[PDB]
């Protein structure tokens, strides 16, 4: 298959719920052997328990401790074998406006969103420069190239997330190891589904509904759509991308 | 399978040479039913020939003239039962200094790139809006994104191309018609061989080399590996895409 | 004075109406010599008799004529004795969707807003480089970045636009010929009060309202804000800036 | 005057030297009060003592700490009896590769960088609130844009500062506080000489030399060009501008 994913070792932070979880499953259906490093053992487990498939490898990782984040590499050289592409999936959300937030509260979500992943793609390169060839993948947002309403740290941290793709895409081009981003808008998971009740007046599904009239879509998006443009990225049908941002946002950057 | 192009109806303008062919093969190995319209007659039929394919056609095409577009169009209406995907790859370059430009190379740039463009899309979305769905995707470059040296018409008529691309993916999004771009980089094919011989001292083989440094992966693209990327854009792994530039440049936008 | 344009040669295509004369305004409030170009004779007459200014001059010129071109150069050079700065401000708007639209009409606003620009710069180029310098400032939009709804050929207009800035950015720097553009929101000026009231059921002020709060500023911008961002481009503030855009949209494209 | 800076307050971080120092010598000249806060106290010292303006207070700053950002608001505050501006110019350059940065250089980058220009930020838009206006202006890069080689985390923290920008700007823009950014490319000041030697073989000619090729204008910036942008940002002249993005990098990013 032209995708050429099977076999390959992909580590997916944040992968036990969300788009993480799509992604898990994703690279499963391509014979992929997966691992995911998640903070939440309960749900990780759960997660192994469902999926049922000897591929698969959780790791409980809090990817803002470096051991861990080296521990998480690890795991997944030991357990399969190799390391061909992380994906930096992990991030939160906290909402809040500059004037008002706590400096602990920015200090997480950086840590989290922007800190985690320079620390995992940090221990995925020392492998990727040894094997010759890699993929670091990495969960940007829409909110890394315009502006999403109330969530500055966020959107600040997603601009890092954005920036660090494309500097490791130019510092290792050489090294064979490519590196992209895809830049999600809205998309349909549990956690935006709590976020969208706390943040908005209405019931769930009147907020969906704002939500999806905002893209020209006029539909959130699945999970499953984000995962799936992980899988381009990853595969070999993006051979000539480097240093990409791929949005899959529904039109929304395009207005 | 994942990507769903199996009889699909897929229309690829300057289909019978380079990335345009390229990507018929690609299209033609998901199965789906392609109709090349290009403006070299024996070209094409040589193309036909060659390939022995039942899924393939061929449309003599100068995509400048509003009622050849059309014809086209309409070629694959009744050639396959239908039109899912526009792929508008045909384009030109002319190499020339604003200062210096004839009117009619302007004009000629313009036409192929832009405007026949806009012909075969405007018919295209006819029958598209009529489906109830579509595809388009046109091929942009990374001079709709930044400055490539010494051919700023082209330059030009490319970001023609990616805000065609975007107001299309806007208008159309309601109508579940898609609209994305490619942006490739320096691509190895006879066709720019020739610009590169034309407009450079020394060997083809001199020449190649030089032009490969320029980009962080520090290659020339293959033809394939933008056919690869149009294969996405098509196919339902690309689902929650509409108005999106995908970069395919080793890097060189990057920086 | 730190703008420093007193005595600076301008010449202003558009500047008869609307942010063009508003351009005229503030250039000549600065003591800059101002020649208009704009195809409205009687217009051009009347706005020479009402500014009783010895630093204005009209020369009537149809910008889609490359001798009419060649001729409001050759005038600014020899009415003042040298041209400092082109403005390359005409534009239309046709409102048509991309499947409807008429080739003649499509044709019309490339030609104006694209076409016409080329031809000014290649002619205003000339002279520049045998001046030893030049600046150039084209009047974009947000539809260069991002697309308005319902222009699809506007939009497509303006990204050639924006990538001819940056191409003539690219190609000139080395002769000291800085190019940039503006990319202006929505203005409040006479010519679009008519366009919102032909493409819009409701009264002008119901309409004004609509457009006002798509823009986090929650305001129509005034012509004059873009003249204002014109001086800052004209002048020796913007002496390391040359192949950029400058946003004034009251926050639109930052969303 | 039509930049309207006359007895406006403006805060600048990093104000002791290079860039920022040209800001206050442009703001000073343009009879606003100008408030620096600098982490070196003799740095900060020796700049009032050679200015020798009443306009100017020093006050001693590391913005890392809240209450030190907090103190320097209530300083410009009580000092001049109001705060108009705040220009976070505030950061630093630690040159290291992403596979082999610790983790406490990584944090020293994005805490002045990004981190200080929230917090900075946060206790001057409290001030503006209440004011009913203001104005931030933050250093961004071309590193924001696209990636500088070999530095990785500067450029993460500038494309934080680039959707912070966009974000306060966003948030802000219905209380009148207008937030942009200036992108400034090479810049020749006594500190990216030192960078420059530590960092490349050869003189500092040589390097200068070799650095000034990278931008189509062939030179480096200045750093008065930079705050002559700030002051563009500062002024009335740029007042239908808000999450804004001003270039200053003599053609880089154009290419």
């Amino acid at each position: 298959m032209i995708m050429n994913l099977t076999d390959k070792t992909v580590l997916i932070t944040g992968g036990a719920s969300g788009i993480g979880y799509a992604a898990v499953q994703a690279f499963l259906g391509q014979q992929a052997n997966v691992v995911v490093a998640d903070i939440d053992e309960a749900q990780g487990e759960a997660m192994v328990r469902k999926e049922n498939n000897d591929r698969l490898h959780f790791v409980q990782t809090d990817i803002t401790d470096e051991a861990a984040c080296q521990h998480a590499v690890e795991s997944a050289v030991h357990t399969f074998g190799g390391l061909d592409v992380l994906i930096n999936n992990a991030g939160i959300e906290i909402v809040a406006p500059i004037h008002e937030m706590e400096l602990s509260d920015w200090n997480k979500v950086l840590q989290v969103n922007l800190t985690g992943m320079f620390l995992m793609s940090k221990h995925a390169l020392k492998h990727m420069l040894a094997a010759g060839k890699g993929n670091i993948i990495n969960t940007c947002s829409v909110g890394g190239l315009v502006a999403w309403p109330d969530i500055p740290a966020y959107n600040a941290s997603k601009g890092g997330v954005l920036q660090l793709t494309k500097s490791m895409a130019v510092d290792y081009a050489k090294h064979q190891i490519r590196v992209n981003c895809v830049c999600p808008g809205i998309i349909d998971t549990p956690l935006n589904e709590k976020s969208f009740l706390e943040n908005n007046e209405g019931t769930l599904e009147e907020i969906k509904k704002e939500k999806a009239k905002v893209n020209p879509l006029l539909r959130l998006g699945k999970p499953e759509e984000i995962a799936n443009v992980m899988l381009f990225l990853a595969s070999d049908l993006s051979s000539y991308m480097t240093g990409s941002a791929i949005t899959a946002d529904g039109g929304y950057t395009a207005q």
